[PDB]
């Protein structure tokens, strides 16, 4: 027990201002910069086709869960080194829940 939930407007709007230039979180969104992240969770890292990911991602293989997506969101070249996700963090743990309350909820 290490996540809580925040709220997914709140959520919705972190993503728009800080995923939204890279990622699409819709079923049938297009792949962009990053990936599209729907059906994300119970998925390990590395497995969208048609994306070309990092050596680095694909070799983690992460289970994506909440608990896991909390400290790639901290920091993920910390959590990943390699990979290209070029997002410096949220080192807010209130931010976080929002954003993954929000995540748990559209890429559903
Ligand atoms: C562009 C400047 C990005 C921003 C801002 C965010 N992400 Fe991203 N993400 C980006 C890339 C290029 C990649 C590929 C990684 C690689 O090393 O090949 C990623 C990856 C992810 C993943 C992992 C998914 C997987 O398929 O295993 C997640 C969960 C992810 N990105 C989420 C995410 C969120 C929620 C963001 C906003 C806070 C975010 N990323 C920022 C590109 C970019």
């Amino acid at each position: 027990t290490e996540f809580k939930a925040g709220s997914a407007k709140k959520g919705a709007t972190l993503f728009k201002t800080r995923c939204l230039q890279c990622h699409t979180v819709e079923k049938g969104g297009p792949h962009k910069v990053g990936p599209n992240l729907h059906g994300i969770f119970g998925r390990h890292s590395g497995q969208a086709e048609g994306y070309s990911y990092t050596d680095a991602i694909i070799k983690k293989n992460v289970l994506w869960d909440e608990n896991n997506m909390s400290e790639y969101l901290t920091n993920p070249k910390k959590y990943i080194p390699g990979t290209k996700m070029a997002f410096g963090g949220l080192k807010k743990e209130k931010d976080r829940n929002d954003l993954i309350t929000y995540l748990k909820k559209a890429c559903e």
